[PDB]
């Protein structure tokens, strides 16, 4: 189809600047410029186009994240993992975080953040194993394990920064992340 | 003095079989036999009693860790993690994670979170430092950097098992600890 999809990229963008709260089926239908009728159509109700909206926005986030040349796998998981914190990615972070809220209201959300992040999980588990058979990384451990425990790390290193703990500095973060890449994995 | 603290242990066994939700100035005042006149008399809100049973039950917490002998420091990290999982422990854990999604609409417990995990992240900088000098631990890095770390991955993974993410065994905490604990500091 044209015209689902066409809506589709509205809701991307109003998503990706304004959130999901700005994201109505009027506010999309404006912005396609097509009927609030014709969006209720294609998509089966307000939270389904929310969660596609956001799915497709995050396949879009890995596969721009595919495109930047890297000079050494190190760097391209420091990427991956979120830490490096790019300009142009800055927004699909945001959107993530959003959607990571957002799990406990709306259980279409709830699916796409568990679709999100299994990919995130296999996209690392896919940055260790390429960086062992390249002679990058060591094959210190588990590359399942790595990555399970290298995304535990980063998202609770943030856990941890939410809170204004003192004597916790927050320019330490990237510090902190490549300190436990070059432990598991250098 | 005394009969605020008959109040104050009145609190805590409300908070530790209930939590924080029980724990009404009237059902204090019934279980410490006194009046809801005499609560107010003494703590400023039922949040400033919450806050302050929530922080007397902590430095519990660590009373009783320092009554389970151990062989070395390394288990003795195991223990201060959680990553151990005692019967006696539970309640007190229990209300640790309670408390945390209170911090950001309660004043008191946000106040008493942060200190509680302040001594958490003093006692973890302590335990790598007596094992540092026993000989059990090399000091590639701060005490107080590998102790901040140790913090983020434990809070990091009781995050990731939380979104009941596939593919991910909540089995393998004690483990994904030891190894972490082992890069940084065996």
């Amino acid at each position: 189809d044209q015209r689902r999809e066409m809506i589709l990229q509205a809701a991307m963008q109003i998503a990706l600047a304004e959130g999901f709260t700005a994201m109505t089926v009027r506010r999309i239908a404006t912005e396609a410029q097509t009927s609030t009728g014709q969006v209720h159509h294609h998509f089966s109700s307000a939270s389904h186009l929310k969660a596609e909206a956001f799915l497709k926005l995050m396949e879009q986030l890995d596969e721009i994240e595919q495109t930047l040349q890297t000079t050494s796998q190190f760097q391209r998981l420091f990427i991956l993992l979120g830490a490096e914190n790019i300009d142009r990615l800055q927004p699909y972070l945001r959107l993530w975080n959003e959607a990571e809220l957002l799990i406990e209201q709306d259980i279409e959300i709830q699916k796409a953040y568990n679709l999100a992040m299994q990919s995130w999980h296999q996209a690392i588990v896919q940055s260790i194993e390429c960086g062992q058979k390249e002679g990058e990384f060591k094959n210190r451990s588990n590359s399942t394990d790595i990555a399970w425990r290298l995304i535990a790390f980063v998202c609770g290193l943030e856990g941890i920064y939410k809170l204004g703990l003192q004597g916790l500095a927050e320019e330490d973060f990237k510090r902190h992340t490549e300190a436990i890449i070059r432990l598991e994995l250098l």
